[PDB]
């Protein structure tokens, strides 16, 4: 029914374009992109089990060209597995075309092309932050819904060839085996506090080494002995998430346990930072590939 490789076609053929130009899909297609790919999502696990050789981003925030350049500078699909770690809309001015390039991919590679939840991915989140407004402005408020739908069905976590743990915020005081992930519900808006929610909003904190208190008003921050004993009892050697605006697009943190990647360059336009993807082979070395704003 859907045509993929046209809406690909499309998407891309603004690459050499004047940044910020628009590519407005039909209202059917962007509903089938939704659709098929939510159909994907449900079909995988909720803990995603990868192998590298693969790519994996952070937050695009609806920076397209930006994604773009990301694509341009670490290959195209399917010339390279990819990971996004979430937090696809708002902020940004094409939340839009952002993100159904992504779930254009995932239908079209859907083994070599994966996509986790951000807190962006969320209802009430990009409901004030920009997505809702650019579909209200674009196309309208029942396809906002829709995206909604295809969003509470993404999986939250991905284990990269049993070392690398990745997630969009950080780990949570309830997180205690991978089975309390694998068996979160979908669909699932995130109503509550507790897991769920710390997974896509805590961040890690350098001033305390076991829980401390998270300036977002929202879950919590968690330090270097959390990180340490997390990565132990599951044998891991990483943590991979994003979720934070970091200066130079990817950062260490707990003593190098954890990587955050940041992807889009120059956030709300306001920032200086850098955007950075982070590579890792086939023999589990990892090296960045940072994205300067340009
Ligand atoms: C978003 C956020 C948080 O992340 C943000 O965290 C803080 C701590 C660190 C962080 C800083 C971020 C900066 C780098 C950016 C840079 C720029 C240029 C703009 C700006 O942008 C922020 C929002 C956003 C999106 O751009 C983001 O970067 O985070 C707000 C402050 C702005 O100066 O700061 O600011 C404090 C303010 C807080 O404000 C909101 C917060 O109130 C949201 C609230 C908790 C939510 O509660 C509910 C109910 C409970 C469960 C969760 O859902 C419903 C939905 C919503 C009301
Ligand atoms: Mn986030
Ligand atoms: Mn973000």
């Amino acid at each position: 029914k859907l045509n993929i490789d046209s809406i690909i076609q499309r998407l891309l053929e603004v690459r050499g374009s004047k940044p910020g130009k628009n590519v407005q899909l039909q209202e059917n297609e962007i509903r089938g992109l939704c659709l098929k790919s939510r159909e994907i999502f449900l079909s995988q696990p909720i803990l995603l089990e990868l192998e590298a050789p693969l790519k994996i981003c952070g937050d695009i925030h609806g920076q397209y060209y930006d994604l773009l350049r990301l694509f341009e500078y670490g290959g195209f699909p399917p010339e390279s597995n990819y990971l996004f770690l979430g937090d696809y809309v708002d902020r940004g001015k094409q939340s839009l075309e952002t993100i159904c390039l992504l779930l254009a991919y995932k239908i079209k590679y859907p083994e070599n092309f994966f996509l986790l939840r951000g807190n962006h991915e969320c209802a009430s989140i990009n409901r004030i932050y920009g997505f809702y407004d650019e579909c209200k402005r674009r196309y309208n408020i029942k396809l906002w819904k829709t995206f909604t739908d295809c969003f509470n069905c993404l999986p939250i976590a991905a284990i990269v060839d049993e070392k690398i743990f990745c997630c969009h915020g950080g780990l949570s005081p309830d997180l205690q085996s991978m089975e309390q992930i694998r068996r979160i519900m979908r669909p699932t808006d995130v109503p509550d506090q507790g897991l769920l929610c710390d997974l896509l909003w805590s961040d890690p904190d350098k001033d305390v080494l076991g829980w401390g208190e998270n300036d977002r008003g929202v879950s919590f921050t968690f330090g270097a002995e959390v990180v340490a004993k997390f990565l132990h009892k599951h044998d891991l050697d990483l943590i991979c998430r994003a979720h934070q605006v970091v200066e130079d697009g990817y950062e260490f943190f707990a003593k190098r346990q954890l990587v955050t990647l940041f992807s889009a360059p120059n956030y709300c336009g306001e920032f200086d930072n850098a955007g950075a993807m982070m590579s890792v082979d086939e023999t589990l070395m990892c090296s960045f590939q940072i994205l300067k704003p340009a």
